[PDB]
DNA sequence: CCGACAGCGCATCAGC
DNA sequence: GCTGATGCGC
DNA sequence: GTCGG
């Protein structure tokens, strides 16, 4: 409502970069001039007031002075109307149609779902089940669905193998109200950094949760990495919940609490401590924390067996993941 | 004035 | 057949 | 597009 207005436009010039100019920077420019005005407790009055802030420049600026005396910005405005440009934009609403594939289809005429179901034969397999999903995918779950969807994945986990540890991240394990998929982070015993994988722990796993039809589909699977869909066994009595994005990553065991670290976030959170370990005098990533030579060396990662051991490796105190906003 | 902006697993394309 | 590049999603 | 070396 303060700045809502201003925001959308910067969203909608996001989308068009990174969908049809193919400027993943300037999307992520805009992305980020978008989020701090989001954060901004008032309503912004001119475009110097809005460059204040951090990840806004002269050009954000301009666009805000345009929107704020007109109501409107002219660029938005013809995109909007421009067949091709908004056509290759709907395009990649389709997980696994990116960038060059919308531009590849728009070339060819096929601009429109319909022209994608009448055309499936130049669909890769990822693309047909983006496509069979495209409202589904679109639809965001509720907590007390994520609450269903990790019974059933917990569940079915330690059904295959108690050792199994799983933990769903993302803003789900941050306390958040919804989300946009489940992202699950698993580990065993037996897989370790300097080690076999048994490789099959992932497939196993993912077996199955096929087995009692949770997992209804699979955009990608190896050895570590899982990307599929799910749903969850619909009431007997009614509507049958809309199929959802489930991403299951195997972790090595001496890495794994780094990546529950990294994938739980936020985003800014992850900023923050990582800045606060370089000060302190550590790396951290997604796999390792290690510790920073004189000279600017890393030296062999550090043992860890919880989250909370690499807070206390930077000298600060363990926050809970509902506070890890940033 | 100009390069960084995250980077990596998996599917599939380009080329040998 | 293979390796390496690209597209994609996160 | 924005920031900073
Ligand atoms: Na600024
Ligand atoms: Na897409």
């Amino acid at each position: 409502t303060l700045n809502g207005g201003i925001t959308d436009m910067l969203t909608e010039l996001a989308n068009f970069e990174k969908n049809v100019s193919q400027a993943i920077h300037k999307y992520n420019a805009y992305r980020k001039a978008a989020s701090v005005i989001a954060k901004y407790p008032h309503k912004i009055k001119s475009g110097a007031e809005a460059k204040k802030l951090p990840g806004v420049g002269t050009k954000i600026a301009e666009k805000i002075d345009e929107f704020l005396a007109t109501g409107k910005l002219r660029k938005l405005e013809k995109i909007r109307q421009d067949d091709t440009s908004s056509s290759i934009n709907f395009l990649t609403r389709v997980s696994g149609i990116g960038p060059s594939a919308a531009r590849k289809f728009v070339d060819e005429g096929i601009k429109t779902l319909e022209d994608l179901r009448k055309n499936e034969d130049k669909l890769n397999h990822h693309q047909r089940i983006g496509l069979k999903y495209f409202g589904d995918f679109e639809k965001r779950i509720p907590r007390e669905e994520m609450l269903q969807m990790q019974d059933i994945v917990l569940n079915e986990v330690k059904k295959v193998d108690s050792e199994y540890i799983a933990t769903v991240c993302g803003s789900f394990r941050r306390g958040a109200e919804s989300s946009g998929d489940m992202d699950v982070l698993l580990t065993h015993p037996s897989f370790t950094s300097e080690s076999t994988k048994q490789p099959k722990l992932l497939h196993q796993v993912v077996e199955q949760l096929q087995k009692v039809h949770f997992i209804t589909d699979t955009l990608s699977k190896g050895e570590t990495k899982f990307m599929g869909v799910c749903q969850l066994p619909s009431k007997n009595d009614e509507k049958e919940y809309p199929h959802r994005r489930i991403d299951i990553r195997l972790i090595p065991k001496d890495q794994y609490y780094c990546g529950v670290l990294y994938f739980t976030g936020s985003d800014i959170f992850n900023k923050n401590m990582r800045a606060h370990a370089l000060e302190k005098g550590f790396t951290i990533n997604k796999y390792t924390i290690r510790p920073l030579g004189v000279t600017g060396v890393a030296g062999e990662p550090l043992p860890v067996d919880s989250e909370k051991d690499i807070f206390d490796y930077i000298q600060w105190k363990y926050r809970e993941p509902k506070d890890r906003s940033e």
